[PDB]
């Protein structure tokens, strides 16, 4: 509908999505100057963080009452696949952020009060939140005098430098039931651990908690028999912001082979790289690909969009179903693109080999394929079913 104006023309998009669509831009083509300098260095990228920051893109998908602009999934996922081309890593980062606020506007699961004091530090300051609950739940709360006490460390927390908020789980210690805590993260410790093939620019940090009091007005939820978790379900579809930004990694290596190809003549041929035969048809490939699993990514965002919370939860399995399809077209199209440059694709003077180290991130990212595949077989076992 507004998707894939690159393919489609851009003159059908809306004056203020096509505006925004200049502010995104903007922010890759800054992105992609200096990605190769935090790539190198491994260093959290600080200065894309505050461009985001100033631009207002950080509170875009706040709703609209607390001072945000409400955006559809369909269109975040946009922006993302547009940030993404420009840096992967800053793309993934703060997809993590605007991904989370769509899920909690669109589920209830924050406290009324506890949301609309999160949506005003986003929308006033720029705060930045993320959600960690995955541990090398170890985490521990204690109830204290007016809150909890929590001890644990969580790990894989991508954005954490530069976050504001962090929602963490924790076993409420001798009730034996997990709750969700709202943690400052001046109050945490961020310890850096190894290093990764690719999106290095973010790194791979733990948080650790010592003794971090949260008090009683920053319980997101203890999950007792009754409470129990969410206003309405989401299915998880903000988690198509991962699938975005592979895709948008995937645009750059292509842009990249394209641009290439077209002007790349060696002096043993009277044409273009472009004019050989087996360079059109991995060029051709990679349009397909990129075309299959961009069209069904933004046909699920839209079916989210448009879907009430029952209907959401059924998406989950063609929400998974998109996720290895572009994560595995992504790390094809990147082959392809390096196999249509040659030999120099391997120099670290070009960008394909961090494109070819980044993509891969996403396809050990859960859901794994495996999964994914297994859940696709129960649901159409279940459709089956209900049909008679």
């Amino acid at each position: 509908s507004n998707a894939m104006y690159d393919i489609y023309g851009e003159a059908a998009l809306p004056a203020d999505v096509r505006e925004r669509l200049r502010i995104t831009r903007d922010l890759a083509q800054a992105f992609h100057e200096r990605a190769p300098e935090h790539d190198r260095a491994g260093d959290f990228p600080f200065e894309n963080i505050e461009d985001l920051k100033a631009s207002g893109y950080v509170r875009w998908t706040v709703p609209v009452e607390y001072g945000g602009l409400g955006l559809s999934l369909e269109e975040m996922l946009m922006h993302q696949e547009v940030l993404a081309k420009g840096d992967g890593s800053t793309a993934l980062a703060i997809g993590w952020h605007v991904g989370i606020l769509l899920h909690l506007r669109e589920t209830g699961a924050f406290p009324d009060e506890l949301f609309r004091m999160v949506c005003e530090s986003v929308v006033k300051e720029g705060a930045l939140i993320n959600s960690c609950a995955t541990e090398p739940p170890e985490t521990t709360a204690v109830k204290v005098p007016g809150g909890y006490r929590i001890t644990g460390r969580k790990t894989f927390s991508t954005l954490s430098p530069a976050l504001t908020w962090i929602m963490v789980t924790a076993t409420v210690a001798d009730e034996d039931v997990v709750g969700q805590f709202l943690v400052r993260k001046e109050d945490v410790e961020i310890v850096e651990t190894w290093d990764t093939l690719g999106m290095r620019a973010t790194g791979s940090h733990d948080i650790v908690l010592k003794d971090v009091f949260v008090p009683e007005e920053r319980v997101i939820v203890i999950q007792r028999p009754g409470v129990q978790a969410e206003r309405r379900p989401d299915g998880s579809g903000w988690l198509l912001h991962i699938p975005a930004c592979y895709l948008g990694i995937a645009l750059a290596a292509r842009d990249f082979a394209l641009e290439y190809a077209a002007t790349y003549r060696p002096n043993t041929l009277p044409h273009p790289i472009a004019e050989v035969p087996h360079v059109e048809q991995k060029l051709g490939e990679m349009e397909l690909k990129l075309l299959a699993a961009r069209t069904l990514l933004y046909d699920l965002a839209r079916r989210f969009d448009a879907a009430s919370p029952e209907e959401r939860v059924k998406l989950q399995p063609q929400f998974g179903a998109v996720k290895t399809l572009a994560t595995n077209a992504a790390n094809q199209v990147v082959d392809l693109a390096m196999r249509v440059v040659g030999g120099r694709s391997l120099s670290r003077a070009l960008p394909l080999e961090r494109y070819y180290r980044d993509v891969r991130a996403g396809l050990h990212n859960p859901p794994m394929d495996d999964v994914v595949y297994r859940n696709l077989a129960k649901a159409a076992l279940a459709r089956r079913a209900a049909g008679q």
